[PDB]
């Protein structure tokens, strides 16, 4: 082995180069850097014993679709080999087309997008046996009858106490079927009398504003109420929720600091580096507001903002989420920047314009920055900036709270005191403070300290939630009306061309417009 | 409120800033004009500073044979030479009344013995010596002093740097009975020269017993130097924990919005050790643990932590602040006070206070005493400062704990109280501990957390370092001094007229359990 | 602080060292255990390698009866052949569109012409032909790959020594739009056979013209060809120049201790020709002197000389180094650039470069650059580096120079600036200039003394022999190249857009004289 003296040299050679950017003051980071390059087993079920009572269905529809077989289904996977499924669940995907050989679609449609890990890879086969396909409309009661009765046909051979069953229905679809699908299984399989609940998962968009989303949610509501709707946003995470809860509510320190009084600014930003991909045309239609600013940063804005829950129940947290809101001022055009992205230096992302499905003279924007005013009593004069952008220079989703400055004594031997919570490119939640270096007292340094002490991923995190009942992280019903009626006059304003994109590179920070309106609405860089 | 006062002082420092932005483009009647105006609208590798390196430097320790001066003044003088933070120049003269004739074997075996033996420093000692010089005079022949300022001069004029003249630090190494004397005599001939150099002059505990006693020393002493030149010295109060109480508060948002009634229960600061008085009831005695840590360098921590804000860092700002909360606190009552007096341990190694010669037979000295403080001010109202001190104790420990308020909702019991801990013995600590929540799902899912806020002469000598850099921070000043006397002279008159009487407690336990339920029935919860 | 930047990093190695020097005797756990513990404390005489004459080795050109092959590669290879680098039993093939009748009147008449002459190697001659077959075939169909591979396999099971097998070097003298199909052609069925040999291919530039471009390249390259195995080819980077580049400065601390901001004034690599463009104004005024010469061949010289220090000599190390040092080089900017194109000599000797059918009338493009980079990092910044390139002017020359800041204090005139000139054109030099004493006898009579540092084939034959080799020091890296790109690019786009304009200079003078001034104005000394 001349090839043991080679690999372990790499090794070092990956170490060195770590230690040499990063310049520690080197013994440990060689020691924490070793173990960062670290990081056939049976499932253990890890579920609730209500949950092994009684036998589950999970119907995909759409299952053929890109969402659904690039995301749903990987994720069921992942929640199977996690142990986060009962043991006789039974997972059908429903879709339009015929398909003569149902266990090639299984191994071609499905498979293909399984994590290649080696400790989930051979769980596949086992999984695709709790998996059918089945073929039908979206409109069709008689179809739904159908599905009823293959359904039933697995519920009543349970292996287990209790009788019926339960039901998720994930719509992996476009909104504009929701209806009749909601129709179709209230008039025809809806799960038994004897037992079960009904839950049914919808994606967006939930329309794209206040008065095409409330359509939507009359169009919904006699069929499933807010106890059965699940508005899932895949980006909301059980951990960073956590963390801004838990941080927050449970320490005199963080309470007494959340407040107008000690708070400069608050951002909440999203970042990619990919565009649009091939795919401008659909987002066209769409913008980056709509995309993920009007639903992910607003409710992690609400989270954030809201007042103290009766209880850590979930309503009461959707209450509060919804009473923040309503204090918040609609956008207006003048507390907004877009940008469009133009082609990245390299090429690799070709300008949004250069896409041949995007429409001549296209101004949809790609990249906001604005700036939301909470009226009330915690928040008023704050500063909250959404941010979210494609095709810039990292990715990267965080909050970050920017503390008013002690001016006296230490004046610019300290600076503003920031607490962020991470989640991409991986979680992370810390507070930025000055303290002493180990004569005088104006020698200070800024330190940062760790807040953070397989789990599933956000998406994950959200389907195990819907399984178990926790609506904490989903929108309702009431808490979106209001989600619209900040942004939509701004839509209003942009669709009528009153602010114009900026046009940035791409895998650049954006437009230096962007930046600058950051730092006029209460943000200091040092 | 609470964000009001705050508010407060931070807008009338803002006032401040932009007088002080236009008084500084071209006299009083310019901020009365501008104030109507703004509302209408190895080897020692030397890190010593140039102005150190740019006059001599004469260090005169006085009484230069006692215990003190050999055992730790020179000891601690050779540990910042051995860091590189006297200046090269650097004279030392230990002046004593014993006439010497080999002032070699002197340095060696009166001053050597005691220097640091560890290998660092071995290789330096005699480096160190050639540095010494030795004097023999008296404490108040103004001829003596006289023939000192030939010897300072000789040494002075003989420098190799740019400013004439010489600078003079004198460490009194004495009794406080004779520094009266020595301080006139210095003052009549042998201040530095007319053409340069600072004077300044370390003074040593007891300074005082009392309210009464120690001002006789300070009108005694002020005749002679000012409070710009006195540095009456603590050897307990460290650098970095002085810095850790300032800087971690008053340089962030987070801890200095919380640094009041509204968000702290209760604050507790104990300096305990496992070492008794054997053989030294000779001082103790007359003493006790009261004036012996807790008038002194108690307080001053105390006045640190619960000062309010200074408009900058200058050392007289934040003397200006440690006075004014001082003036805030009641003088202590013998209602919040325990005692205790240690007898021998348990397993019979340890002697009990009484059992020594060198104390008075049924002796009611105190050897442990914990108390309540009342500061009464806007910050603080309300809020138990607990102040511990104790001899021959179960452990080693010197700390700050401020435990703040439990946010009971709505964690409830998933939830506890935040504390700040601010440790320096027997090494230096400082964390937060807070309520997090644990990956993998319910909310109430929680762990407590020490969170590190963390980021070397000693103590004594970072204190001598200090004086020399004339840095007054951390040394008592004349008004200071009073006003902590007058904290605590009463509560001793009650202590000396037998009104309250101390708990026996066996050396090496915690102290009187009495201690404890005092503690628990002043704010504190266990955690 | 220079000192000890240098000093972090070998602290770093040595740190390395030993880690490598305990896990050598019995897993990245035991790396963190150890990390803890450290804390506590004539005829072809055949030159080739063994491995070398141990397996069949297939070197393919095609394009074969291109200019660039004939005229370059094949007499390069026979250059190789008659040093004694090629493998005994080397099988080299000509690829090629045009159908051959009389293979062996071909290599008389399109090869044999462009052989060297020299009577050294006259004699080898028709010995290296037989050697070279002919192939006939597109660079597109999947079919003649198929084919080759089958010719291949021929001539490698026939090789009378110990490994099956054999090793391929396929060598793309082509232009580059058609580089990404003969590479998919190779992938689908003219790889190696599986029972063993490597696979490298050697690309020509250009490759790209700018970010963009170049990106498109790689992306096209990389499904099929790793950077293990592509060989970006650079003819004019030479072994000897690299190596005194590398070797002088790393093995020895006299220079590495030097090669920083604190001691280099300023660096300047020149690249300069008498000859001009004419008739080629076909290639070039679609390139210009920037991308001709400047951002591919300077550029890696300056990575070379400015890099960090590689741990060991690997290539990928250096590699490496040249990536990280090239990502702290700030975009050129037209604020720190002068451009140049050539007229007619004033003898009238020499045509101008718009004189040319082959050129544009009225073209903007640069035939002379000088042009200042900033090296934002601890060890460059604020150092200029100065490239230069110019065709048309007054020598043949390629050389570093590095002008070192005086010691002004204490031989004042008596003295000046050190320098170290690498040179490799018109012949290889490489020297240091450096004042010292005369014999016979004032200190400050002295003398400048240029002190010779210096102790076969030529640029592109090494290159071909290092690739044969599989050593990729000197070939671009495709992050490297990238990072290249993103450096000029802005630059040749506000050239592209007019923002800044040559300025005329008669061939055979120095260039503008507005270049001289420039290289004055950033930090250069004329000895």
């Amino acid at each position: 082995q001349d090839a043991y003296v080679a690999d372990v040299d790499g090794i070092l050679d990956v170490l060195r180069a770590q230690v040499l950017e990063r310049k520690p003051d080197i013994f440990q980071f060689i020691s924490k850097s070793a173990l960062s390059l670290q990081k056939c087993d049976r499932i253990n079920c890890k579920v609730k014993d209500e949950q092994k009572s009684r036998a589950l269905t999970i119907i995909v529809f759409g299952a053929s679709g890109d969402l659904a077989k690039k995301k749903t289904f990987p994720a069921l996977f992942d929640l199977y080999c996690g142990g986060l499924l009962p043991p006789e669940v039974n997972i059908i995907g429903y879709a339009r087309t015929k398909v003569d050989d149902v266990e090639k679609w299984k191994h071609e449609t499905l498979m293909k997008y399984f994590s290649n890990l080696s400790e989930r890879g051979c769980h596949a086969e086992d999984f695709l046996k709790h998996i059918s396909y089945f073929c039908g409309a979206y409109d069709s009661v008689d179809d739904f009858k159908r599905l009823d009765a293959v359904i039933r046909e697995k519920e009543n051979a349970f292996k287990g106490p209790e009788k019926g069953g339960n039901r998720l229905f994930y719509l992996a679809l476009p909104p504009s079927v929701f209806a009749s699908v909601c129709e179709s299984i209230h008039k025809g399989a809806m799960p038994q009398e004897v037992g079960g609940w009904v839950r049914v998962i919808i994606e967006k968009p939930f329309g794209r504003d206040t008065k095409s989303s409330a359509e939507l949610s009359q169009a919904l509501e006699p069929f499933f109420d807010e106890s059965q709707l699940y508005r899932i946003d895949h980006y909301l995470g059980k951990e960073m929720v956590q963390n801004i809860i838990t941080t927050r509510f449970a320490n005199r320190i963080f309470s007494a600091v959340w407040n107008a009084s000690n708070i400069a600014c608050v951002q909440i930003t999203f970042k990619e580096t990919i565009g649009t991909e091939g795919r401008g045309g659909y987002f066209d239609s769409i913008g980056i507001i709509r995309d993920v600013m009007q639903n992910h940063l607003t409710q992690i804005l609400a989270l954030l903002a809201m007042e103290k829950p009766r209880s850590l129940d979930a309503e009461c947290i959707r209450d509060e989420k919804v009473s923040v809101l309503k204090c918040i001022e609609p956008i207006t055009k003048e507390n907004c920047v877009l940008g469009q992205y133009t082609a990245s230096a390299d090429g690799s992302i070709p300008g949004y314009l250069e896409d041949v499905t995007v429409p001549e003279g296209s101004t949809c924007p790609t990249f906001a920055v604005m700036r939301l005013n909470i009226n009330n009593d915690r928040w008023a004069g704050v500063p909250f900036i959404l941010k979210a952008g494609k095709a810039v220079e990292q990715k990267y989703v965080a909050i970050r709270i920017q503390f008013r400055d002690e001016v006296h004594p230490y004046g610019e031997a300290t600076q503003r005191n920031e607490l962020v919570i991470r989640a991409q490119p991986s979680e992370a939640m810390y507070v930025k403070i000055t303290t002493k270096v180990p004569g005088d007292l104006r020698q200070t340094h800024q330190t940062e300290l760790d807040l953070t002490y397989r789990l599933p991923d956000a998406y994950e995190s959200l389907i195990n939630d819907a399984l178990l009942g926790n609506s904490t992280n989903f929108v309702r019903k009431d808490e979106l009306d209001v989600a619209w009626r900040i942004f939509t006059p701004l839509l209003h304003q942009i669709d009528s061309g009153e602010i114009k994109p900026i046009p940035y590179q791409a895998g650049t920070r954006g437009p230096k417009e962007a930046d600058e309106f950051i730092a006029n609405n209460g943000f200091k860089h040092q």
